[PDB]
């Protein structure tokens, strides 16, 4: 919870849709609950219009996994890295923002959402191919949203370590 507008990051350059898809493990995250999940991995599959399917699955202590159903679509025809991912009908569609990616290593997600002109709530999502990184990209990374006055601190290190090999 922030003063003022929405932070509003560049985004990754030259974004290729393509090459997104796949599987990225969550690394490191703005937690948006203080309950749960381990071994957290999300797989993206790409549609004929540009939707984005995404399936979010985690470990939890004892065991059992608990999963959601998503589908991203992009915002608007100018920005192919700025989409929006809704995963219930319910629920409004919140930014998918990617900042930076390699393709073939990480990725880090940004979102915000205004509450009025004068306050926002942000979060965002350090993923990877693999379950763990460099430090020097962690940092590297984490280094983008502090740069654009994203607060970095109150994020958490996903457990990647007590989890099946897949
Ligand atoms: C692991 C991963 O790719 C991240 C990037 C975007 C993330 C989702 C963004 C929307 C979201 C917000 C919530 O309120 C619950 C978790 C979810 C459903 C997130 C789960 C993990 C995701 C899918």
């Amino acid at each position: 919870f922030h003063l003022g507008k929405c932070p509003n990051p560049p985004v990754q350059e030259n974004f290729d849709v393509n090459k997104y898809p796949g599987r990225w493990y969550e690394i490191e995250k703005i937690p948006t609950t203080f309950e749960n999940g381990r071994c957290i991995q999300a797989n993206y599959s790409l549609m004929e219009n540009g939707k984005i399917k995404v399936l979010n699955q985690e470990l939890r202590a004892d065991g059992t996994v608990n999963q959601i159903e998503g589908e991203a679509t992009p915002v608007n025809l100018t920005e192919p890295a700025k989409l929006e991912v809704k995963f219930s009908w319910f629920m409004p569609s919140a930014p998918y923002h990617i900042l930076a990616t390699d393709y073939e290593n990480y990725a880090l997600v940004y979102s915000c959402t205004s509450i009025s002109q004068s306050f926002h709530v942000d979060f965002a999502w350090i993923l990877a191919r693999n379950v763990a990184l460099p430090p020097e990209t962690v940092d590297s990374l984490k280094n983008i949203l502090t740069s654009n006055n994203i607060d970095v601190k109150k994020m958490t290190v996903t457990d990647q370590v007590n989890c099946p090999k897949l």
